[PDB]
């Protein structure tokens, strides 16, 4: 790229290397991802008209020399930076929330238009010094697909679902919730197993009263332990009932049962929200 000037290599992204980048011209800041079909193009291309307040603008989709570049809007620092950043003290209520109700309506908008993310993590999620935090990545999984972190990961995936719903990203969404409530992530497994037996070991192994359809599940085996389910209020302490009630929902093993984006910004939980500054150090 002659027409960037490449700032920093600023780590090894989802789908390749990403470096902060000024355009030349323009002097424009931009975050640029290398990625490693014509089919992907025209999918990634769409997302280009994909803009919210809350989802990190894709400039531009470059197919040059044959190798793919895309080139994002720059925001200064993500969630899990902040989060560890902040683990002394914890994010407090107020941003936790403000952080929260942004993200249910990026994922609202996106949803809307028909648009999953899939891969949601805090890695992913970006913040700036206003007070706004962004979603970033959002339809790459489906435009692309086929150590990977599974901690954010929907149960039916884990279970060899093949088709994806919206209910994956608001399951990611809970799980990020919880960790930035207890500083500690909800469900740190190590290994496919590992993540859905955390995942049971906490909420109960799923059956077929809590998820009709669940044991015809491609990768579901009658021998899983059957644990009992634990109460939220041993697994978010100290969050309220308000903020319990709402992770409830949004962890519902059935997918069809778990809160909509939309729905979730109606939630009690919300009604006192606002935006704070947050104290952000670059
Ligand atoms: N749009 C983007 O600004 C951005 C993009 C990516 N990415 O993998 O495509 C990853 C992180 C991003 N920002 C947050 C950020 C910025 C700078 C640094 C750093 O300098 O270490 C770390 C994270």
């Amino acid at each position: 790229m002659e027409n960037f000037q490449k700032v920093e290599k600023i780590g090894e992204g989802t789908y390749g290397v990403v470096y902060k980048a000024r355009n030349k011209l323009t002097g424009e800041v931009v975050a640029l991802k290398k990625i490693r079909p014509s089919t992907a193009i025209r999918e990634i291309s769409l997302l280009k008209e994909l803009n919210h307040p809350n989802i990190v603008k894709l400039l531009d989709v470059i197919h040059t020399e044959n190798k793919l570049y895309l080139v994002f809007e720059f925001l200064h620092q993500d969630l899990k930076k902040f989060m560890d950043a902040s683990a002394l003290t914890g994010i407090p209520l107020p941003l936790i929330k403000s952080y929260l109700f942004q993200l249910l309506q990026g994922l609202a908008f996106c949803h809307s238009h028909r648009v999953l993310h899939r891969d949601l993590k805090p890695q992913n999620l970006l913040i700036n010094t206003e007070g706004a935090i962004k979603l970033a990545d959002f339809g790459l999984a489906r435009a692309f697909g086929v150590v990977v972190t599974l901690w954010y990961r929907a149960p039916e995936i884990l279970l060899g679902c093949k088709y994806y719903s919206t209910a994956v990203d608001i399951w990611s969404l809970g799980c990020i919730f919880a960790e930035m409530v207890t500083r500690r992530a909800l469900f740190p497994g190590d290994s496919e197993i590992d993540q859905l037996f955390r995942i049971f070991r906490t909420l109960g192994t799923p059956d077929e009263v809590v998820w009709p359809g669940v044991t015809s599940m491609p990768d579901y085996k009658p021998s899983f332990p059957k644990w009992a389910r634990q109460d939220f209020s041993k697994v978010v302490p100290p969050l309220d009932e308000d903020g319990r009630s709402l992770l409830s929902q949004m962890l519902h093993y059935d997918p069809n049962k778990r809160i909509s984006a939309k729905a979730a910004l109606a939630h009690p939980f919300f009604q006192d929200v606002t935006k704070p500054v947050p104290h952000l150090r670059l």
